[PDB]
Order: structure tokens, then C-alpha cells, then sequence
């Protein structure tokens, strides 16, 4: 029922220079595997978390341009898709919920844009963004904390990593104002 109000004009809108690996509909079919994102609270609830999951992704992934770390120096699960998804372990849980073979073949994450897709909503629905934005009281900070805590919250101001997280409340507050919801009080971390 999300797709009411982000309708693909609305996508297209947030993401003009998406790379075209990147649809709205291998979204909406990502987004079936998990039947509780943006169906979970009020009407402003469901807009909240979409605003919040699209906001994230869009500073995670440069505007959806980002398939794949191009120069990686590490191993092989190095970051793919729109959440730069990394690193063994998260290829391995990510891989056994979504019954992905993301262990042995971590390139489908790169080749198949529903796996994408399917990893970053894993990610959401797994680490609990999606019951922190969904709360009574809602907290688009608590999804920064639960991403990418590490880097972007409790730095200081001007820094690199503050920059990141006001980034974030800057394209979460921006989709909310497309949607005509309030974005809440709890933005920054």
C-alpha cells in the first residue's frame, strides 16, 4: 500500500540520475519479500519509514549510482548495492534469510538489482531501522545509529562523518516535504 504515495513519479523525482540498474518496480519487488515495511503504524508512519529508507539510500548510494566499490583492497565482500552492503558476516546472515547463495557468490549482490534491492531491506528489517522509524515515538536517528553509527553519529560539527549525518536528516526531511509528513523531532545523532 506504500506505493500509493511513492508512486514511481515520486521515485523518479527523489533519484534523477539513478543509474538504470535501479528500479522502482525491483523496489516494489523487493519490498513484497517483507510485507511490514511502510505498512507498519499510521498513514505518517508508513511515509516516515519510506522518506527514511529512501533518504538513507540516497546518501548511502549517491543518488542510487552506486552498484559496487570500484578499487576494493580487503576480500571479496567488499560493498555492493544501494546500502553498501559489506563484509562476510553480513553477507553470510544476509544470504541465509534471504535464501541467497551471498556467501559463495557475493557478486549477485552487484549483477541482480532485486538482490540489491533485497539486501538493503534486509538490512532495515533485520538491524531494526524499521522498528526505530516506526516506533511511537518515531526516531529517523535511531536509523542513522543502527546504519552507520560508527562513522556518522556523535562527531563533532563540520567533521566528515557529521557532514554524512546531516546529509541523511537533510534527504529524510526533503522526502518527508514531497509526502507531506512531519519527519519528527529526533533527526540527528
Amino acid at each position: 500500500s506504500w506505493t500509493s504515495f511513492v508512486t514511481p513519479a515520486v521515485f523518479e523525482g527523489w533519484f534523477p540520475n539513478r543509474n538504470p540498474f535501479y528500479t522502482y518496480d525491483g523496489l516494489v519487488s523487493a519490498s513484497n519479500g517483507y510485507p511490514e515495511f511502510g505498512t507498519t503504524g499510521s498513514l505518517d508512519d508508513q511515509k516516515r519509514e519510506l522518506a527514511a529508507f529512501l533518504g538513507n539510500i540516497n546518501q548511502a548510494s549517491g543518488g542510487l549510482q552506486f552498484i559496487q566499490e570500484q578499487n576494493p583492497q580487503s576480500d571479496q565482500y567488499y560493498g555492493r548495492g544501494p546500502i553498501q552492503l559489506s563484509w562476510n558476516y553480513n553477507y553470510g546472515e544476509a544470504g541465509a534469510d534471504l535464501g541467497l547463495d551471498l556467501l559463495n557468490n557475493p557478486d549477485l549482490v552487484a549483477q541482480d538489482s532485486t538482490v540489491a534491492w533485497r539486501t538493503a531491506l534486509w538490512f532495515w528489517m533485520k538491524r531494526d531501522c524499521h522498528g526505530a522509524i516506526t516506533a511511537s515515538p518515531p526516531s529517523f536517528s535511531g536509523t542513522i545509529r543502527i546504519i552507520n553509527g560508527g562513522l556518522e553519529c556523535n562527531q563533532p560539527a563540520g567533521s566528515i562523518g557529521n557532514m554524512q549525518m546531516e546529509n541523511r536528516v537533510t534527504y529524510y526531511t526533503q522526502f518527508c516535504q514531497t509526502l507531506g509528513v512531519d519527519p519528527g523531532t529526533d533527526l540527528r545523532c
